[PDB]
DNA sequence: AGCTGCCAGGCACCAGTG
DNA sequence: ACTGGTGCTTGGCAGCT
């Protein structure tokens, strides 16, 4: 509670304050000879997270100053307790050499651990991506842009609208969201993780142009096809000056941005995404999902690149027919090309540690061993006759002397980390050599001498060791050590033994230790001259790994449809989907009795169905399974049906029914076209009887005759049925039941025409109601009837 | 590694913790379960430190699973419904072993609070009463038979524990029980006749003496909960009320979170028990009423006073299971403290009940004075290492203690000696598990040592010596030291043959003090929030004067509007319309909570009730599969006494069918069940009710358009709504307007036909 | 094969001679 | 201003049983 002025601090206190400016609301980590050392507050969170001591480093002028901390080696598991509570971490490093310093020794910050810029294998997932966003918002828009680290993939994007905008944020999940300080829809954005907010001066538009056009070397965009969009730019400049700040290195392999239009893709709104369930189940998990059932991709990089497709279905329709086609053809392979393209791994994460500089050893390695199946992919592949597939043989690459120079560089199976060398192999450098053979005196030099000695002195016990702390010794025993040579200088006393020193181990100990440093310190120049040689190709070595990705994600695509019995669907020129013998692709997997298969006709004709049928009739599933294959069809896959032809689909809403649902709803009236699917499933609410049916009659309509959009309508509501003889493009169909006096059956088939009845009344006794109660309401049910 | 796996075989069905240096390990399944339940790794093999034992174990427990510990041999067990350590415990919340057991008559059901002994026994008569006892007591370990059909009212609990059917045979169950309790018969506790539940109990009591390996002597007692002895509330009424958790599975915005100021955790669990079991008993209820009036003046004085009292109860358990440790004796001591300051206080309460707790909590002088001589003010955790008893309790162990600190005199004197003596200012003396006492003088120094010195460690930058005065002195310190920490630990052990006699005595008062924090806390709670002391009638009846809903009147900073009720036999029924936006659902709530509480003793939110008895409270507040089921359960075991409160069936079907169980149901409940209902319904239709028959009314919330908004006013008004408004909150929502007016076209034409 | 306690190394603090 | 001791976080492992 002391005036913490400058002058009032010690040198060292000074230099951490100053560091600790730089970043005030997350943690430093500040090297102080074998240990990163927290203070003050950071120091106390730091003792609740990572359940350390909560000390304190004395002073002479005042208060004790808190303290905690931990061993450098330890390091990495610290910080992977923090990154995975959502916590950033500065790490601060000694520059200079302690010797040539007179006062505190040199210390920058190196590196800020924060959860989207994390690369390291300990501390992300195999099968998610790992995203860094930005976002801002204008008076009159969204921008937005994500960057996976661990990648270079450089994404900018305008959404148009807060429901875009949510569904934006939905399908890329960013670990960490950057944004800007006067953001007003406040409500798309608490609540998610690694919130931070930054200073409006980090969108100013010339600053990221200027900034992009520096990474990309690039006088302008013009090229990336993002010049045009400012508001992304904006959030885009963010996020670069962001990554640059935590790597504080250069990022050469972002080489590249790209936008992301509304009209190459089929935007789902945030309700079409979650009741799909295309990542992530209703109830959070990742089981019965859409990706649970298409997902057995064999490598990391291909897991993440199917689950993204099926987050962002393609309009493009030669891409479309090129993914068809590569899947066709490669059909008859997958058994051969499987267990090869799993030998490649995670090579995507692999090169983003090489541009980092940051890969270890065994990454070094499994690059190694992914450049060593390259040979037999190629020769797996050229038999294929698919133009696509030799694109991607093509692109895939082969690298022979850069795999010869690992094969020579690096020894079989090296340790975890360069730190204690051994990585290096014999024959790569002979200077190496010969300061490694200096260093092999540990075999037979020690041994000849303990005997040698043991026999000199006729004293038994003796031996010869070395430890870290007082280095090589003579050991005698206590019992003998008064009959040792007093030419034998001591070293070190023990309870029981007695350790001494002579001219010649002190020899051998000064050329041993100095020659093992000097055998690491060119080791280590060896393996970051590594870098050197592989960091020029990586242009293509990334277009390689994304080759295999793709390459895995339509392999398993294939085998998918193989296994599972799918078919390639076709494209048409105007809006409609034709499905023969369709089936939900996740139900039909995960239920222990037949699926029943239904089809479908949707043209701009016959444009919205009301669905009706009795309550688990299969209505819901019947909507859920057109939407997916509406999905599955612009990723490029087959598709879980005998037959499916399907036009351009533009954006898919759901609605799955208090201001919300309204709201919701009102969305979908305003934004949905004549080439959207929009599926409504029971909504319409009010507070009296015909109240909230009414809306749904109203918003129906003007679906029908106004929108003109593809629908699918399920309703409890047997008003509805009424709606094809009033309205032009509607047409009933339900879900098929059959009653037997005390039972009802659930048939799951689809049938033109309206239910000849509704069975709320057999599914309430279905549930248990009792039997007098239901008598009365059937009573009751036929004066209604009895109305009209 | 064939040592683990025969271990294993020995416990197959629970996890075996293995010693291995720092660590306890896993192999095989025993991994795979358990880096799923605490997020740790795989290599098969899992590992938890061992300076985090305690916790790990914590959180497998809460989840179901015993744990077996191994240091080779399995010396320690953990089962989630025996421990009593504080460490594996929460402080607020209860944790019961439980046996559940099928007749060809019915079942069989008994609990057990391990710490307080607090051992119940009941026959629920079919499966939805079981199913309600089994959420209301929400056992962390469940014991049942092997022939046992009902296996979905117990499959997805945890802790669940598969046994023998011979474990349930009624003799068996009857002498070792007669023996846990010093009787020949079990009259005396009001169970001889219910065979089926003290089979449960049987299984129960010798599952738990094989589990601790010790008498259990604080478990001296059993009771039989019975069905009409309380409000019998299903599961789904349970979890609708929010009574201590919420919908979210949590514990805040819940009527605990409101009424549950307690001090001590022994009587915030007793008050939870009481929410959850409303008595019907109106003597037991008019003393509750009476202490909490007569309270209201002495709470501000008791209340920091009981607050020191502790969890006393808990302690107790580890008095009778010979595990208390230095701290719990004297918090213990601390509570004896302030039996006095509360006898006090509470000698001129003018309650028979006040008085009778207050000679039921006792004085103890003997053991406080006691534990005042033979403790320190403020002991370490363990008594392992020793500093527990005070000077001056024991003539022998003061005596050591003070050859040992001589001996630690003079070793210091030693050094100032050998210090100036030799000139080397950097000598000093440590201590040492390797070389016991030595003499250190550092590297620079250490080659003028003196001859007599005897090397035994060079460090880096000193070095070490001995001579025979250092060893001389250590063998006085350490046998010193020694005799007095085994005198220290007999003299602990002594404690408990000391305290033990007036366990019982001791269990009472906790039990009392446990109660008088509930009761001073109630009426704590009644004085400060304007609650009302409730009346009963003989008959079916509420009259609420000026009602409020006790939770959402102290969270939400909007004015909470209060509103009337009057429901008796000539008025059984409200049908209530109007929107609903939560006004409704809160009025049925409020309705059954102010029933509750009143049923629990408590004081009520509001200005008059008036109540009858009630004997059932279903809430259907919130699939249509699941909505009619709620329903179908109400329609099925409601009687002319039970308080039902339903919120627009008839959703999720079609308009004539859900219209026709909705008039259907109002009709049952109004003329065959009889109950008092509230009936909360979107359909207009229904308000023609009340013509066709007798004992039903209307009553209907409005909203008010107003400005650019619509504000959902919560007055509960007589008659029917007039007004719909689910068009005017399309309209402020942005529904084109155009939809909107074809809607309004589309209603007319629907209604007018009506 | 378990337990204890020195050590890793920057820095400030501190107390004994200039 | 200086020589030479001590203190401080956790994790590794030497030096004891
Ligand atoms: N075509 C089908 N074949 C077999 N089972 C089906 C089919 N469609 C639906 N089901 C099953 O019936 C259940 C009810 O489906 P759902 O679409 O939710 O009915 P609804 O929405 O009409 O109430 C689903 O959980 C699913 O398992
Ligand atoms: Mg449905």
């Amino acid at each position: 509670s002391a005036i913490e002025n400058f002058d009032a601090h010690t040198p060292m206190m000074q230099q951490y304050l100053r560091l600790k400016a730089q970043h005030p609301e997350i943690l430093l980590f500040y090297r102080m000879g074998d240990f990163y050392a927290l203070f003050y507050d950071d120091a106390k969170r730091a003792s609740q997270l990572l359940d350390i001591s909560l000390t304190k480093r004395g002073a002479s002028a005042g208060e004790p100053i808190p303290m905690a901390g931990i061993p450098y080696h330890a390091v990495e598991n610290y910080l992977a307790k923090l990154v995975n509570q959502g916590e950033s971490v500065a790490i601060c490093e000694q520059i200079g050499d302690p010797a040539t310093s007179k006062g505190p020794v040199e210390r920058k910050v190196v590196r800020i651990v924060t959860p989207g810029t994390i690369s390291d294998e300990a501390l992300l997932q195999e099968r998610q991506d790992n995203l860094l966003a930005a976002i801002w918002q204008d008076s009159k828009g969204f921008g937005y842009a994500t960057l996976d680290i661990s990648s270079g993939r450089f994404r900018l994007s305008e959404p148009a609208d807060r429901e875009t905008m949510a569904a934006e944020l939905q399908r890329t999940n960013p670990a960490e969201l950057l944004y800007a300080e006067d953001f007003a829809e406040m409500s798309l954005i608490e609540g998610r993780r690694g919130l931070r907010r930054r200073p409006l001066w980090e969108f100013e538009i010339d600053t990221a142009r200027q900034q992009l056009n520096l990474q990309f070397g690039t006088r302008d965009l013009v090229g990336f096809g993002v010049e045009n969009a400012p508001r992304g730019l904006c959030a885009a400049g963010c996020l670069l000056q962001y990554a640059k700040d935590t790597q504080r290195t250069t990022l050469p392999h972002i080489r590249s941005i790209t936008m992301e239009r509304e009209q190459d893709s089929i935007i789902m709104d945030a309700a079409t995404r979650r009741n799909l369930e295309i990542t992530q189940n209703l109830a959070g998990g990742a089981e019965n999902t859409l990706a649970s059932v298409l997902d057995c991709t064999v490598t990391p990089m291909g897991s993440r690149m199917l689950k993204r497709w099926l987050h962002m279905p393609v309009r493009d329709t030669r891409v479309l027919l090129e993914r068809q086609q590569t899947i066709g053809a490669l059909q008859d392979f997958t058994a051969g090309l499987q267990p090869v393209l799993r030998q490649v791994g995670d090579l995507e994460r692999i090169l983003a540690r090489l541009a980092l500089r940051t890969a270890r050893p065994r990454d070094l390695a499994r690059m190694r061993h992914a450049f060593q199946q390259l040979p037999e992919l190629r020769a797996q592949l050229e038999t294929v006759d698919s133009a696509p597939v030799q694109a991607l043989r093509e692109k895939m690459g082969e690298f022979a002397e850069l795999r010869d120079l690992l094969e020579r560089a690096i020894i079989d199976t090296p340790p975890v980390l360069v730190r204690d060398g051994g990585v290096i192999a014999s024959g790569y450098n002979e200077e190496l050599d010969e300061w490694r053979a200096l260093a092999d005196g540990a075999t037979d030099y020690l041994e000849r001498l303990e005997v040698r000695e043991r026999e000199r002195t006729g004293l038994d016990t003796l031996k010869v060791g070395f430890n870290a702390v007082h280095g090589y010794y003579i050991q005698i025993s206590r019992g003998q050590s008064h009959l040792a040579p007093i030419n034998y200088m001591r070293r070190q006393t023990l309870k029981n033994a007695e350790r001494y020193i002579i001219p010649e181990l002190k020899e051998y100990e000064d050329k041993v230790l100095t020659s093992k440093g000097k055998a690491l310190a060119l080791e280590k120049q060896l393996y970051e001259e590594l870098f050197d040689l592989l960091l020029p190709h990586l242009e293509a070595l990334q277009q390689s790994a994304s080759a295999l990705a793709e390459l895995d994600v339509l392999v398993n695509l294939a085998e998918r449809a193989y296994t599972l019995n799918y078919t390639c669907p076709t494209f048409i020129d105007k809006p409609g989907i034709r499905i023969t013998e369709g089936r939900h692709p996740v139900v039909e997997q995960v239920l222990n009795e037949p699926f029943i298969a239904n089809p479908l006709n949707l043209s701009p004709q016959r444009r919205m169905l009301i669905i009706t049928g009795p309550n688990m009739g299969g209505k819901s599933t019947y909507m859920r399974q057109t939407a997916l294959i509406a999905l599955m069809a612009y990723i490029g896959s087959y598709v879980p049906a005998q037959k499916v032809e399907i036009g351009p689909i533009d954006r898919i809403f759901t609605r799955v029914g208090f201001m919300v649902e309204m709201t919701e709803t009102a969305n979908i009236l305003h934004n949905a076209t004549e080439y959207s699917l929009v599926l409504m499933d029971e909504i319409g609410r009010g507070t009296s009887t015909y109240d909230g049916l009414s809306l749904a009659w109203a918003c129906a309509e003007n679906l029908a005759n106004k929108i003109k959009a593809l629908t699918l309508f399920a309703t409890h509501y047997f008003e509805l049925t009424q709606l094809p003889e009033k309205m032009e493009g509607v047409a009933n169909v339900h879900l098929d039941a059959l009653e037997h006096g005390d039972t009802i059956a659930f048939m799951h088939s689809v049938q033109d025409g309206a239910a000849s009845k509704s069975y709320g009344l057999a599914v309430a006794a279905l549930a248990g109601v009792p039997k007098e109660v239901i008598k009365r309401a059937r009573q009751k049910l036929r004066e209604l009837e009895s109305i009209s």
